[PDB]
């Protein structure tokens, strides 16, 4: 099994750097050498996740200054949403730097996502390109690929594209509005987002996603049918077993509750919620009477979690709940026998981590294409969790709608609660099956070696 030299070149977002680095650890585990291209200051945030420093080498780059970007801005963590397009422009301006690095390091394959110009660069040097995408393949499979004679409408998305392996996915009016307006989004250097991604899909040597044949397989196959080129699966990318210790504040606090009784809620941990929603969420948790630990950033216009909390809250939940604005070991809290519920924002890494533990799944998707599709996949197709309901037009939850979803899954007599737990258990048993993750990756590496 000959050894590969891959370069990893993900979009300037921790949500993309981090999954690329986990995958880099799986590949390095098999002897493959990785050059991991990363914004230079961001590298310090990621070095500790490198579990193969001998084989995984960081290649720090300057993220160029663009007018409008704050000083030293590197990733989407440094700017509001309205400025992501300038991060994309900055990334486009690194091409000549990348070409130097590719000429001297000479990897055999480059993994990329948003760099539509990357396939021509690598092809010109005899280097293969894999567009490694962080979304679930169901997201491009369902949201693209309709007949194009007129602009796509909200009503068009209410039906699946022709040949889509499955029935129509439910989409609320607010989500439909968001989805249609996203098709027009300009993202860096004046390129339409959709053109940026589709150029990469077409000119790469292969497209790849996280996933396994039993769940993501049909969507990969469908896409391979639409574009007539390889769409690979890299495996479920399960968390590596890390011999670590949970923070004593939590091993104590969590240990003082009956097993399976605590609600962990990571909603609002990636991006600050608007104040109205932060309150309804926290009030939502308290109104379930269950123990809860809410890991989230302070809301917009607020610098601390304590300065945000509604007056009276901290008293009324003294024993029951905790609202904690500091860094948490989420994988490890979920591995605690006391946690029984998981409120996820439905990012791909969050979904995998909830799936491989025993907690019930509550799905509160943060507005986004892959987030919405994940929540629908989890709650209406695989039926492994319950969604929090939102206003049909305004997309907001309430303390009541938050309370219902966790009460449904936390009621051992509710028939939906029993159903989602059993389907969850089924998916967990597959993902942790003995051969699943390891043969996925070996097969992936066979397919990578087949591109040479």
């Amino acid at each position: 099994a000959p050894l590969l030299h891959i370069a990893m070149f993900p979009w300037f977002a921790m949500g993309h750097l981090t999954p690329y680095l986990h995958l880099s650890n799986k590949l390095a585990k098999r002897g493959h050498k990785i050059s991991f291209i990363v914004p230079k200051r961001t590298q310090t945030k990621l070095q500790h996740l490198n579990l193969h420093p001998h084989l995984i080498t960081f290649v720090p780059i300057t993220v160029p200054h663009i007018d409008g970007l704050p000083h030293d801005a590197e990733t989407t963590s440094d700017v509001p949403f309205s400025l992501f397009t300038l991060i994309a422009t900055a990334m486009d301006r690194t091409e000549k730097d990348i070409e130097l690095l590719l000429r001297d390091l000479k990897p055999q394959i480059v993994f990329f996502d948003f760099q539509h110009w990357l396939p021509n660069l690598t092809r010109s040097l005899g280097i293969k390109s894999v567009q490694y995408l962080i979304v679930n393949p169901i997201t491009p499979a369902y949201l693209g690929n309709r007949p194009k004679g007129r602009d796509i409408t909200e009503a068009d998305l209410m039906q699946p594209p022709p040949g889509f392996p499955g029935s129509a996915i439910k989409l609320h009016s607010h989500e439909l509005r968001f989805l249609i307006s996203t098709r027009k989004l300009e993202f860096g250097s004046g390129v339409l987002f959709l053109d940026r991604l589709s150029i990469g899909t077409r000119l790469s040597d292969a497209v790849a996603f996280k996933g396994c044949r039993e769940i993501e397989g049909p969507y990969a196959e469908y896409l391979e049918t639409v574009y007539g080129k390889p769409f690979l699966l890299s495996g479920p990318l399960l968390p590596e077993p890390s011999i670590s210790t949970l923070e004593e504040k939590w091993v104590a606090w969590l240990g003082g509750f009956k097993a399976g009784s605590v609600i962990y809620c990571a909603y609002g941990s990636e991006s600050p919620l608007q104040y109205n929603q932060f309150l309804e969420l926290l009030l939502g948790l308290e109104l379930t009477g269950f123990p809860f630990l809410a890991a989230l950033k302070p809301p917009a216009g607020f610098e601390t979690i304590e300065e945000a909390l509604p007056e009276g809250f901290r008293e009324r939940v003294e024993g029951r709940g905790i609202a904690y604005g500091g860094w948490v070991q989420q994988q490890m809290i979920l591995e605690h026998p006391s946690v029984g519920c998981f409120i996820t924002h439905c990012g791909a890494a969050s979904i995998t981590e909830g799936l491989v533990n025993t907690c019930q799944l509550v799905l509160l998707p943060r507005l986004g294409s892959d987030h919405i599709m994940n929540a629908r996949l989890m709650s209406t197709k695989l039926k492994v969790g319950v969604e929090v309901e939102k206003g049909e037009e305004d997309g907001l939850f309430t303390k009541e709608s938050v309370c219902k979803a966790v009460k449904i899954v936390m009621d051992e007599e509710n028939e939906i609660g029993r159903e989602v737990r059993a389907n969850h258990t089924k998916v967990r048993n597959l993902l942790l099956s003995n051969n699943l993750e390891s043969s996925c990756v070996d097969t992936f590496c066979d397919r990578l070696r087949g591109l040479l």
